[PDB]
This record gives structure tokens, C-alpha cells and sequence, in this order.
């Protein structure tokens, strides 16, 4: 398992413009396109995103394409980030997986919000984090997939992402 295929069970594939968990328009592997309600905005964010007239619709190979641009930047947000690059450094390759996919689902800003727990990353004291990041409205919203990410920074192992 790896960052790709953990992140593609969580978020899944929808080749049509889609709305988030949240109400936002997405398309792909959880790309989002806008905050904003008009279909009309994420249609043309859309085209400007694919470099094309799509009309809404994508095709599988530009679903990849955007996933990949969106690991590449949520990785190197990570890795310019003050408070997030220390925390990363300092984890193992399991565990950078499940901060990585934090980061794309709420951004570099809302995980470096979590501060409490990801000083008790760094320290390495895992049960205490877990219970701490279970605390919180990601884990209430999207209790599913937080519980996923939760027990893969817990175990440092991909057995939450096996029974899936």
C-alpha cells in the first residue's frame, strides 16, 4: 500500500462534477474545484483546471493527472510548512502517509491547527494522539475515514486500510 492507493480509498473516483461531503464542488479523486455554489463557477474552474472545454465531464487519465499534481503540492506544502516539516521529519513512512492525507483533505492550514496533538506525534506517544485528534469536527464529520487515519498513526501499520 502507498499514499496513492490509501488516498484513492478514501476520497474514490467520480468522473462528473460531483459535491463534497461538505457541499463543495469536486471532480475526480476528491479534487476540489470551488467553495462557491454556482455550477457555473466549477465548470469553469474546471476548464481551467484541465485545459479544456469539458463540459463538466473528465476522463480517467485527467482524474490522475490531478491527483497527482494535488499529492505533489500537499507534500511540499508539508515540507514548507514550520510546523508541519518537523512533525514529518520525524515520522516514520507509514505514519508520513496518514499526515499527508490530512493535508489533502483539510489543507496545510487546518492540520497545523491540530497543534497539541502534533506535538504528541513528535514525541512519539500514539495512543495519546489518537484519543486527542479524535477530538475534533473532522473526526465527528468524517468519522469513517478519521478513524482510518487514526489507527494507521496509532499501529504505524495499513491494517485499516486492508479490511478496505
Amino acid at each position: 500500500m502507498n499514499i496513492f492507493e490509501m488516498l484513492r480509498i478514501d476520497e474514490g473516483l467520480r468522473l462528473k462534477i460531483y459535491k463534497d461531503t461538505e457541499g463543495y464542488y469536486t471532480i475526480g479523486i476528491g479534487h476540489l474545484l470551488t467553495k462557491s455554489p454556482s455550477l457555473n463557477a466549477a465548470k469553469s474552474e474546471l476548464d481551467k483546471a484541465i485545459g479544456r472545454n469539458c463540459n463538466g465531464v473528465i476522463t480517467k487519465d485527467e482524474a490522475e493527472k490531478l491527483f497527482n499534481q494535488d499529492v505533489d503540492a500537499a507534500v511540499r506544502g508539508i515540507l514548507r510548512n514550520a510546523k508541519l516539516k518537523p512533525v514529518y521529519d520525524s515520522l516514520d513512512a507509514v505514519r508520513r502517509c496518514a499526515l499527508i492525507n490530512m493535508v489533502f483533505q483539510m489543507g496545510e492550514t487546518g492540520v497545523a491547527g491540530f497543534t497539541n496533538s502534533l506535538r504528541m506525534l513528535q514525541q512519539k506517544r500514539w495512543d495519546e494522539a489518537a484519543v486527542n485528534l479524535a477530538k475534533s469536527r473532522w473526526y465527528n464529520q468524517t468519522p469513517n475515514r478519521a478513524k482510518r487515519v487514526i489507527t494507521t498513526f496509532r499501529t504505524g501499520r495499513w491494517d485499516a486500510y486492508k479490511n478496505l
